[PDB]
């Protein structure tokens, strides 16, 4: 059986390589992704073809409860794995399984160095400095639904100067923070990407939340366990450390 792999276009976890020469199938990609699902394949002993989703998406549940994206895949019989940065999540649990998480991250605060700041509360307190996140992401929805004190207040914040604390995209909020007195909250993984290729830039405080990115199988997939002991050998035999510094590491 070779295993159908769903994933996404993602920097750095897939990309396509850059290069003209003959490169076909699971050859045409590169990537943290690629690199576990080399080892994955090398520890369980399978034959795997990667497929990108054809929608582009992670995976969403309408209002009439019909999924897209990778967990739609995995739903459909059309993929055997999903190998991409995918959170493992309550509702996502619902309709697909996981393997045990290969990276753990966390919202955290992406801002210059130098400044006296030093976390979420530091933020909160104050109006100077401009703070928000992607609009309409995990990052805002994880503010726009949280019960904590702190958090609630950097929400009003954010949703009370809407129309400037929020930004369009990644890209766009790493920019407002290169160009003005702002502070963007991303996921970690994403700022420890930015970090390392910025140098004028830094991660404020520590994680704000806690999740997983873990391997999506269909339901009763006999391979889930499986990949939760490669990734539990891959972690303490230092491997996925070095996966990361691979991807991660800047100049
Ligand atoms: C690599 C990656 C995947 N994803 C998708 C997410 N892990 C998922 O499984 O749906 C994501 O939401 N962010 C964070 C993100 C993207 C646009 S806004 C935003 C946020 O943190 O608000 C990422 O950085
Ligand atoms: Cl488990």
């Amino acid at each position: 059986r070779t295993l159908i792999v769903t994933t996404i276009l993602e920097e750095p976890y897939v990309m396509y390589r850059k290069s003209d020469k003959p490169l076909y199938g699971n050859d045409r990609f590169e990537g943290y992704c690629l690199d576990l699902l080399k080892e994955l394949s090398n520890i369980l002993g399978f034959l795997y073809d990667v497929k990108l989703v054809p929608d582009g998406k992670y995976g969403a549940q309408n209002d009439k409860g019909e999924w897209n994206g990778m967990v739609k895949e995995l739903i459909d019989h059309r993929a055997d794995l999903a190998v991409a940065p995918l959170t493992i999540t309550y509702v996502r649990e619902k309709v697909i399984d996981f393997s045990k998480p290969f990276m753990t991250l966390g919202i955290s605060i992406l801002y210059r160095k130098g400044t006296p700041i030093d976390s979420a509360d530091d933020l909160a307190k104050q109006t100077k400095i401009e703070y928000g996140a992607v609009r309409d992401g995990s990052t805002m929805t994880f503010f726009k639904k949280s019960k904590i004190s702190t958090y609630e207040k950097m929400w009003a914040f954010m949703s009370s100067r809407q129309q400037s604390a929020l930004v369009k995209n990644s890209d766009e909020g790493i920019q407002r923070v290169l160009t003005t007195d702002y502070a963007l909250l991303m996921e970690s993984t994403s700022i420890e990407y930015v970090t390392q290729r910025n140098c004028n830039l830094t991660q404020i405080g520590g994680l704000i939340d806690s999740k997983g990115y873990g391997v999506g199988t269909p339901i009763g997939s006999p391979y889930r366990d499986k990949i939760t002991i490669a990734i539990l050998q891959l972690q303490e035999e230092g491997k996925l450390h070095m996966m990361k510094e691979k991807w991660w590491r800047g100049n």
